[PDB]
């Protein structure tokens, strides 16, 4: 897009001067940083300024800076290859008059198209920077008035830490304004929410306001003030400052990576000034410091109202806080109050660990889970009949970080997680439940020990009366420590995707324990066609088939789907004629 | 204090090391040079000077490459490497002379240090002078006849002029060192095991590559190169016989990051930048020319071991390749290799297939499956695997998007057998044979599309592509499978997000029915009899339900289809 820019950008014509001077504050920030290990790369030109003139007369606008400027061979790449062509919005011909320490001074021209280098006649006027010489044209030709740039940089040059003169009349003379002290500096009572809105705008665009934001001073073994953000939306990042001079925003290692998408400055007065990016960044007060960005951050994540955080932060940032909670060991229990989850509480409302905690029974000390691969599939799952029915209730998990998630979580609150697809699910027993449900277990046992014993012998655990069922006929129920239908899952996607075919592991090809329920009809009647003939085959093809749908009703993959569907066939035909 | 009685079996190693460490030092200052006319100051020579003394019991390393300033001393030296003279000494004398500052002296007794400035001064020029006071149990070294063979032993590749103090019975020094490289040697006259000692020697791997070649590069640039390929999952840049670089990440494609070797040019700029000659026009001529000749060399390979060892490799790389490189991608496609249905286990190649194909075949058939036994037990290839088709397996994820970026093999289209679109001819006969028996079951056709499974089916029709299965679930052209379900909604579900309302993931497919099977044909004799029966309505739900786990599908509701399952035990037991 060459000339389809300036109608794109008919609205922000004014903006070309908020790029320049944020071109010209880089300069500035690149050659002081160079200065740090240098004592004298101010030597061409002293002070560290930005320099606005009006040449009314010519039709020329200039925007001056002292920064680090650029060479011949930078002038050709830099200056080709929003941004610097935002000058092209009220120019038809732009000049940059520059001079680098390390090369002689320059002038570069252009309409749009070519380009041509040539060194300037008059030799070194500005000892160091550059001067971005503007042909205004016809419609621009009003900036050039001695209260439009005036109003236009006091807006636009919010923000930028570095003094802007424009030459004025009061005599012509240079005339300062903006305000050099940097907003995170300002104590808190004074800073306006505008401004810090407008703040987290002005080094990120976007136009719009961050999620939340937080700013603090530091005190103890490390001192330095701090603003935060926490972003509207999930882009699919923290700028270093020491003793108010700009180092860098490279720093990964600023926050851990499931913070990774907060915005922010810091600006220390302990940290080494005069020294090197490499040895800055392995300093141990950085360690210092990063432990103290996360805290403040956290501190910042809980204090978004309760509404806004499920309905805002929770979807676009839940996950991070989910690997926050497997990474952040130190952090770990401030995290966990964060998360939050889908249950059975709610079709879609989702709720805080400390909310299914103040809903639980008295003598309930597990929080239950179910995990799946969809909502519709966890609360259809037959392991949460029976919790369900007596009122308990039950987490959805439909993320596969969820399940890590959960297991990097030993405890909340004094309470454990128990996995509902798995051993170790406790029902409170009254003396009468209790007695009627051994009589339950004795009468069931020749079904028991048939199923265990020949039906579908090499094939489960052990069979056993169950007590989570309520409408489903059986289920599988994996080992306390074993693999569940879903880990089963994640587990095969990840060895397919990756991994070297894990088939003979140790607990991913194990039997289950296959619970049966005593009040289905159809376990009613195959214990007692059982008891009858053993070796009635009917009975037995209609454990298999049974047991192979309760494969895939626990949440597991089936073996070989084309047995399972002759199987089925078959069931069909003994189940009409055909 | 646990490396001195261990590394030893290489016990004499102390050598290599210090040898390749002064090689590299003179490397880095004939960089500098190109650059930089004052490098050269003090020494115009590069060379590598071994000198041996009896008496003092002292053996000197000595070498006119880079040096070390005193802040490097500190650092660099200290703790395979430059420890290993260790192995055979208990107190390393370092005597260093760099550019930018003055000659100091680092002496270590392998725990603690010193380094001051030199008494003497600068007496170097510029390089250093490593002194090794030996042990007196392993002091055999500072023999003429021991350190002759060992200085040869370890310098075959290494290409600055090696000295050793020696005389004839007048003491002078002495070249065991011929530094001609062996890329620049014409192809006849280097042996093939010179080739296998210079593949151990950059790559420090001990074992054999797998291929390589030795080329000559003409016409629109010329260069000398030897490329090899490893035996299991970087390139040398030189510029008229200087050694230039091997940080140049773009040298090879991506996908044949694997292929380890050097490229020697006349034609590409020295007294050049390392920035500049990286953008240079004439080193992505050579960059063509390295793929071509890469591809060359893994056409070499003889067939057994393609398919057995370079395949089992670097097999995922072809396929990398054929979706990365459009310029080679005909090349790679004959490459490829994949499991069929020709064999239980061989794996073929597309050529293969190819003269395998029926007469009038127009079609590479292809399914594609989590695993083999997916594969080759689907529905879909029923009717094709009967009547004599071929069917390729794939059965890995990068596999559906490999086949995908090949529009064609030798004028042959692919077609993935769970999509509409498989062909069978037939006569006269055949033909209105079919469009009786289509129109004998048009009745249940309509009660399937209308009643039975109202929105859950496109349409239903007779299918010309199974034999034993009931009935399976067909994709449109333009639209998705059951294994690019998965790899599309399994990363939906993995990473993605939010895609309940994708492309076409909610799409109804097309059900084809057998008409020569039991269940359909007692079916279309049922659905005359009532048609409001809830029978039959189960029969075709509980079938369609079974056909899509069957066809790679997912079951949208499995407790519904587990309630409608255990209804019919209900009728195969109590009735
Ligand atoms: N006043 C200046 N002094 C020195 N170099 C400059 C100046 N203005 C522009 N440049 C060079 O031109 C390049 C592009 O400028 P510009 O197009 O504004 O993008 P940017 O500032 O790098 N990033 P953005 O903030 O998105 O515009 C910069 O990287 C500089 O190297
Ligand atoms: N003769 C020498 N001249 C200049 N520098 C040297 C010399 N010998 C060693 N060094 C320095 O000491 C460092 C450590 O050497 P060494 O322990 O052999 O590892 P390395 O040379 O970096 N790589 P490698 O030898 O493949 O393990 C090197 O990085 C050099 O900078
Ligand atoms: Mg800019
Ligand atoms: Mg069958
Ligand atoms: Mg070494
Ligand atoms: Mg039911």
């Amino acid at each position: 897009m060459m000339k389809l820019i300036i109608n794109s950008l008919y609205k922000n014509k004014e903006i070309f001067l908020r790029e320049l001077i944020s071109n010209a504050s880089d300069a500035l920030d690149k050659i002081r940083l160079i200065s740090l290990t240098d004592e004298n790369a101010l030597a061409g030109n002293e002070e560290l300024t930005v320099k606005i003139k009006c040449d009314k007369e010519k039709n020329l606008l200039h925007v001056t800076d002292t920064g680090v400027g650029m060479t011949r061979e930078e002038l050709v790449k830099n200056l080709g290859t929003v941004g610097f062509y935002s000058a092209f919005l009220v120019a038809d011909k732009v000049i940059v008059t520059s001079k680098h320490n390390n090369d002689t001074q320059h002038i570069w021209e252009s309409d749009s198209n070519e380009f041509s280098v040539i060194a300037d006649p008059r030799g070194n006027t500005l000892g160091r920077g550059t001067t971005i010489t503007l042909v205004l044209k016809e419609e621009a030709s009003d900036y050039l008035e001695l209260d439009t740039i005036k109003n236009l940089v006091k807006k636009y040059s919010q923000f930028i830490n570095f003094p802007i003169y424009v030459w004025s009349s009061k005599v012509w003379d240079w005339e300062l304004m903006n305000d050099i002290k940097p907003i995170w500096q300002r104590p808190s009572k004074e800073v306006e929410d505008d401004e810090y809105k407008a703040f987290y705008k002005s080094f990120s665009k976007e136009s719009d306001d961050p999620m939340a934001y937080i700013h603090f001073t530091a005190e103890g073994e490390v001192t330095f003030k701090s603003i935060l953000f926490v972003p509207t939306s999930a882009p699919r990042y923290i700028k270093l400052y020491v003793r108010r001079v700009f180092i860098t925003d490279d720093f990964h290692d600023m926050m851990p990576k499931y913070l990774n998408f907060v915005k922010g400055v810091v600006d220390s007065d302990d940290l080494p000034l005069n020294v090197s990016r490499e040895t800055l960044q392995q300093h141990k007060l950085l360690k210092v410091i990063r432990k103290k960005l996360v805290r403040k951050t956290l501190d910042m994540i809980k204090k978004i109202a309760d509404e806004k955080y499920n309905d805002t932060f929770w979807k676009e940032f839940g996950t991070n806080i989910k690997l926050g909670v497997i990474e952040d060991h130190s952090n770990r229990t401030r995290l966990a109050k964060l998360l939050r989850f889908q249950s059975s509480h709610h079709p879609s409302d989702i709720t805080s660990l400390d909310q299914y905690v103040e809903r639980m029974k008295e003598k309930q000390d597990k929080i239950y889970f179910m995990a799946g691969s969809s909502r519709k599939e966890a609360e259809s799952s037959p392991f949460v009949e029976r919790l369900l029915k007596k009122g308990y209730e039950v987490i959805y998990l439909t993320e596969p970080v969820d399940e890590y998630c959960i297991q990097a979580l030993p405890e909340f609150d004094g309470k454990r997680f128990q996995n509902v697809a798995k051993e170790g699910v406790k029902f409170d027993e009254s003396e009468k439940t209790k007695e009627s449900r051994e009589a339950i277990e004795k009468e069931f046992e020749p079904l028991l020990n048939w199923m265990k014993d020949k039906a579908l012998k090499d094939k489960i655990e052990k069979a056993v009366v169950s007590q989570r069922l309520t409408e489903s006929p059986c289920a599988l129920v994996a080992s306390q420590y074993g693999w569940s239908g879903n880990m089963e899952r994640i587990m095969k996607a990840q060895a397919y995707q990756t991994g070297k075919d894990i088939s003979t592991n140790y607990y991913a090809s194990q039997k289950k324990t296959f619970e049966i329920n005593p009040r289905h009809p159809l376990i009613k009647d195959m214990l007692r066609r059982v008891k009858e003939d053993e070796d009635d085959k009917t009975v037995s093809d209609l454990a298999v088939v049974l047991f192979e749908t309760a494969t895939l009703r626990s949440g597991y993959l089936l073996p070989d789907t084309k047995a399972y569907g002759d199987r089925i066939e078959r069931m069909l035909r003994l189940s009409l004629n055909i």
